[PDB]
């Protein structure tokens, strides 16, 4: 199995085999919520769809696209011992907050998701970086994952919109596939939550096929309450497949 | 013990024992929160008095009462293998919703409170029922409970109404058992809860006995203060206002 | 190790060797949150600033100091057979909060602090003390630690103040040792920040201090300055020292 070179909520990880189970056939994949991308990374789609709100995410994505060696050779630069510590942290991340480039943003972005507090993404209300020093051992460069992803990447379209918006995209040869924000054991809403229900009703009268995880719940029975419904012990993890 | 024909709220025997233990005796038992009534079932009162907000639970234990075969048989037809999917779930769901009827609303409450998510009742805020479908491999058609319920129901009245009305029905005769709404570790609120204690009280000073049960916490032992207390093991507690 | 005379959140007995290890040396010990005492109470400066918010603690400790054997003498008549009962918890509680006597009240407020509901200090709205009775089989009567705590209050001044009045009165020869309320797993986080805002005016002074706290992001974010050490023991715990 292929790793995402981000730690992100939800490298989707003990799921795979049952998401690739139900995943239907078509020629593209769309992933309205992409995050780490370990559907696309282990999946064979001829091209792939990806999008997300997290504008950081995208730009980072978009970078290893175009500029994989030139990124891979000046972020390794900052997995180096001499960063593994409070005043070089703090200072990254003062740095990152501070800059209008994209390309150094991006190497930032990767050394704070490795030597952040438990990899986390958090903003602050004026929208600033604000992950606290994880204090790590020794924190892996993604070397390996970072050109298999690239690779990879040639195939895929990578967007910074909201989950509306990279689903109207899906036509006759598309699958879509959803990872939603986790409903309730900025943030995303339970309207939202049921928009993204609707939308995929809309989307199986057209003939494309929907798969959505998410938490099994009382509301998530009550939004998927039309597709075909599977639950997977490992809370529950509920797979909602809308087949045309 | 007499099993309860509705799954409702916390399968709810983990208690009985300790229950009859303290709750004392007379002609009369007064609930006014019955839920599945599980108390009931398990005492030989002489008469009951059992009351509830909830007035889909209400209704349908008047009509278990007056009406018992002809419940049983439009109950029975709803149990059959090809009403066991989302798709008949859902469409009874909604009959039931925009229903005028008492008598079919009370035959569909007994199929949405077997065959709906771990057994829930709950509403939206437009007052629609709104439980999900359960996936239950094969529910029980508690057509034995159903007849029990209705043999001890020949003894008991049952009232739509608030705790504070069904808790002034009680005289001299009477026993009072409480079963609020559990305190916390349109909600009922800390001011109900506090309430409960001062209509126990009340009852008490005119020789009436009322027996609470709850957590155990801060709150409950405050609320229950001038009660004798006992802890059962979260910690149960029962409180015993004896004259 | 010599343990507190109140039952007190936090009587800080887990804690104390990791502490130890950390604190500095000089003159004075300053604790601008010292609850129960357990700091105080096991270790060795020729002096003591100790403060809290809470009034009635406040009262006490100064009640225990100047007035030890009337104290002891009085406070030991309530611990008997007759007074555990709830008709007599309700109605010393009920004393107390009419009470305008601090003696008196100083001694009702141990009892309470003995024979009430897990050892808590509670109010409501009303600013009347209201733990309910809390059923004990028998209440351990303090005595040794009353008068241990007396000879030991003889080099130590209590004040009833906040955090920042307490912190100030700090000198070249003080050393700081924080326990605020917890971090979430009121006392509010623009204060648990303040404070640490503070520990920095404090170290650029040449004056130390250590905290102490749960280990989690925000404690990680309010303490980046300082050199920290995570202790195990049910949430790991953060101490944070501010040096020279
Ligand atoms: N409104 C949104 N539209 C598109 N993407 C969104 C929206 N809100 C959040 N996201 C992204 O959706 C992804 C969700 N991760 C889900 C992982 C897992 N199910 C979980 O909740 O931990 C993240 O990458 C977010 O940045
Ligand atoms: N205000 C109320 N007056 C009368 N009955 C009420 C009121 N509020 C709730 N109830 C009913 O009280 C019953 C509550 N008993 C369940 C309590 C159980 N200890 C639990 O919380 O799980 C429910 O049936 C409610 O419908
Ligand atoms: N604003 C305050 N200034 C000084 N002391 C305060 C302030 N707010 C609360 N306190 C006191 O500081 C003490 C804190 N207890 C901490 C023990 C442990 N870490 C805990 O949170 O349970 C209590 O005695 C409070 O009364």
């Amino acid at each position: 199995k292929n790793r995402a070179f981000l730690k992100w909520a939800g490298g989707k990880y003990p799921l795979l085999d049952d998401i690739k189970r139900h995943l239907p056939k078509g020629e593209c994949l769309v992933e309205p919520f992409v995050g780490a991308g370990s559907v696309f990374l282990n999946t064979d789609f001829s091209r792939y769809i990806l999008a997300d709100i997290n504008s950081d995410l995208i730009s980072l994505y978009n970078i290893v696209k175009m500029r994989t060696d030139e990124y891979v050779q000046a972020a390794r630069e900052l997995f180096v011992p001499e960063t593994n510590c409070a005043e070089v942290y703090y200072q990254f991340r003062e740095e990152f907050n501070k800059s209008q480039d994209p390309f150094r943003r991006a190497v930032l972005f990767l050394y704070l998701n490795r030597y952040g507090y438990n990899g986390l993404c958090r903003y602050n209300l004026r929208g600033e970086f604000n992950v606290p020093f994880g204090r790590y051992k020794k924190p892996y460069f993604p070397e390996a994952e970072l050109y298999h992803f690239a690779e990879k990447a040639q195939n895929a379209f990578f967007y910074c919109e909201s989950y509306a918006d990279s689903m109207a995209r899906a036509d006759d040869a598309s699958v879509v596939y959803c990872d939603p924000p986790y409903a309730p054991l900025n943030s995303f809403t339970l309207e939202q939550q049921a928009h993204l229900a609707e939308i995929a009703e809309g989307l199986v009268e057209r003939h494309i096929p929907v798969l959505i995880s998410n938490h099994d719940t009382m509301l998530t029975r009550e939004w998927y309450q039309r597709a075909k419904l599977h639950v997977v012990k490992v809370v529950d993890e509920l797979l909602a497949l809308y087949k045309p």
